[PDB]
C-alpha cells in the first residue's frame, strides 16, 4: 500500500478556502481519505490510483488538488478556474480518460504550481517524495 | 439552491465506521460538502444532483449513503457489500447511468433501509423532508 499525508497552508488573508469534496479513484484496489492531526491522509491499495481534494472560497474561487502514485512514484496536479459542473469526482476520473490530464499524471511530479484567472498562486510540494510513506504540503497564495 | 444536513447515528459498538470519501455530482451547477456542528452538509446549486458519502469500518465492512434532489423532491439510497473498485465516485455516477440505481433515484424516497451480507442494517430518514432546507438521519445498525 501507499500513503500520502497532506498539510494545507493558507498564506493570504484576502480569501479563505475550505475542502468541499474528497474522492478516490477505483484502480489498484481503491483507497480511503481520512484526517489525522489536522492532515488529510490518503491510503491506496497499490500503485496506479489517486484521490482529489476540491477547495472553495467564499468569493467564488475554487481549485482541485490531486495526489497519487503512478509507476511506483508520487504524482500531483492542480486544476483552477473550475466551472460549476467541474466537481472533484469529474476531475479525478479525467486523469484516466482525458489525454491532457493523463499526461499530467504520467509526469510523476513531486512539485507543481499554477495561477488562477485572478492571479492567485497554488502549489503542491512533497517534502518526503520517496518510498511508500509520502508527505506533501498544499500552499495557497 | 438546496441543502441537505446529515446526522450520523452509530448505534452498535461492535464496529466503528468512519467517512472515507465525499463526492458531488456535476448536474444542477454542482455543489459542496462541508461540516457544521459535527453534521455533513451538502449544498447543491438547484434540483437535479446529489452527493455520496462512503464509510468504512476496521472489520472490512463498507457502504455508501447518497442524498439528492430529483425534480424538486428529495431522494436517498444505500449500497452495501462494496468491492475494492466500488469507490464513492463510482457509485455516485451510477445513479445517472445504471438502471437499478437510476430507478432508486426516481423513487424519491424520504426513507430507505437495507441489510449487508453480514446482516447489519443501514437506514436513511429525512426528518425535514420538504422544501429547500432538508435534514436527514443516517442510522447504522
Ligand atoms: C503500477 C501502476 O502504476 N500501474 C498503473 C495503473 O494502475 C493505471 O493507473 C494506469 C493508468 O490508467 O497506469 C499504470 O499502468
Ligand atoms: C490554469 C489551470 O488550472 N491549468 C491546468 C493545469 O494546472 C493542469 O492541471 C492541466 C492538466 O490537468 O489542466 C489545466 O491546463
Ligand atoms: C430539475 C431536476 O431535478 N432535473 C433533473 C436533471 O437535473 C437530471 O438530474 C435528471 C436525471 O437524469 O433528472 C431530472 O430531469
Amino acid at each position: 500500500t501507499y500513503k500520502i499525508t497532506v498539510r494545507v497552508y493558507q498564506t493570504n488573508p484576502n480569501a479563505f478556502f475550505h475542502p468541499v469534496e474528497k474522492t478516490v479513484w477505483k484502480y489498484a484496489n481503491g483507497g480511503t481519505w481520512t484526517i489525522t492531526d489536522d492532515q488529510h491522509v490518503l491510503t491506496m491499495g497499490g500503485s496506479g490510483t489517486s484521490g482529489t481534494l476540491r477547495f472553495h472560497a467564499d468569493n467564488g474561487e475554487s481549485f482541485t488538488a490531486t495526489f497519487g502514485v503512478h509507476n511506483y512514484k508520487r504524482w500531483c496536479d492542480i486544476v483552477t478556474n473550475l466551472a460549476a459542473d467541474e466537481t472533484g469526482m469529474v476531475i479525478n476520473q479525467q486523469y484516466y480518460s482525458q489525454k491532457n490530464r493523463e499526461e499530467a499524471r504520467e509526469r510523476q511530479l513531486s512539485n507543481y504550481e499554477v495561477k488562477n484567472a485572478k492571479g492567485r498562486n497554488f502549489e503542491i510540494v512533497y517534502t518526503e517524495a520517496e518510498g511508500n510513506d509520502l508527505h506533501a504540503n498544499l500552499i495557497i497564495g
